[PDB]
């Protein structure tokens, strides 16, 4: 039985100065042999805790790891702006090697509802094969958000292409965009089409629309 | 001693059933203590080697692992469509532990110039917070690209967030939003805003605009 790392939590929202715990449960005793990652966002992957409590050299002081039981601790004394980045921890106590999910250090803001806007698509897109209908969703706090696509009141999961942003680092909120992909026939056979968004700051959910 | 790991390629692209090498330089001895790591693109990290050539229980025959004196490899014998991520070299023959810069396996493909669509922004957001002109580049490959925003012929540097898709599972390209934020004021002061691509498939740079 591979030894599992629960990885806890596997987002954290936290402010600069907080002192901040990420935690790694062991399904099997691995006693001191856990260590901790850090990977920066050019991808690289340092070791900043080795041996559950030991810092590696060169690693800042506000950086402490420790052990309760089965559960092992990263602690940072007081948040810096470096340190909003990914970290795992690492077992080698018994083959294989196991890491957590990781812990994605993300910079904590009050709640906000989306902007959305509802574009058709283009009239040159539109002469050649692809129908696009693009629904913008700017500037939401925070990162879970949900995008319905409903076809003359019909819904449509199909066709449908999602991409978000990472973080803002002016504001510190995300954005997405969601394509409902089509072709010119099927675009011209239907009239009606809503993006319908549904975020925690709104009980009911956000609709934009247009027809023809 | 603190050793380097130096990671060739960074980037790598082939198709599938294709065989692949990763190489990983040791800036000194490091033995036989080298592992080879997979990060999935949830950031999920697992073991595939340990110890230069074995083989973690049920990881697939087609991973091989070898070196070739302060020369590592990972060869994968014929890639599948699951092995299309990032892989990490790990050495553990000293402290601290080092990991190379990475290695982002990509499905190969024909070179595509990315198709450019400009959106104004709208009324509720022109008012509201930011005033956001966004500019789609749709299915490019490869991955580099270069965006600048012209306001009236003027080069505009700041309030510009450029957001990358992963690869698109289906055509192998890659998509990517630019997005000028500005000041209500800002925007109403200029009228013709235009972003320009720089990509390997077009000699000259791809222009869209609108004015008002």
């Amino acid at each position: 039985m591979q030894i599992v790392l629960t990885q806890s939590p596997s987002s954290l929202s936290a402010s600069l100065g907080e002192r901040v715990s990420l935690t790694c449960r062991a399904s099997q005793d691995i006693g001191s042999s856990l260590n901790w990652l850090q990977q920066e966002p050019d991808g690289t992957i340092k070791r900043l805790i080795y041996a559950t409590s030991s810092l590696d050299s060169g690693v800042p002081k506000r950086f402490s790891g420790s052990r309760s039981g089965s559960d092992y601790s990263l602690t940072i004394s007081s948040l810096e702006s470096e340190d909003f980045v990914d970290y795992y921890c690492l077992q080698y106590a018994s083959s294989p090697w196991t890491f957590g999910g990781g812990t994605k250090l993300e910079i904590k803001r009050a709640d906000a509802a989306p902007t959305v806007s509802i574009f058709p698509p283009s009239s040159e897109q539109l002469t050649s094969g692809g129908a696009s209908v693009v629904c913008f969703l700017n500037n939401f706090y925070p990162k879970d958000i949900n995008v319905k696509w409903k076809i003359d009141g019909s819904e449509r999961q199909n066709g449908v292409l999602n991409s978000w942003t990472d973080q803002d680092s002016k504001d510190s909120t995300y954005s997405m965009s969601s394509t409902l992909t089509l072709t010119k026939d099927e675009y011209e056979r239907h009239n009606s089409y809503t993006c319908e968004a549904t975020h925690k700051t709104s009980t009911s959910p956000i609709v934009k629309s247009f027809n023809r």
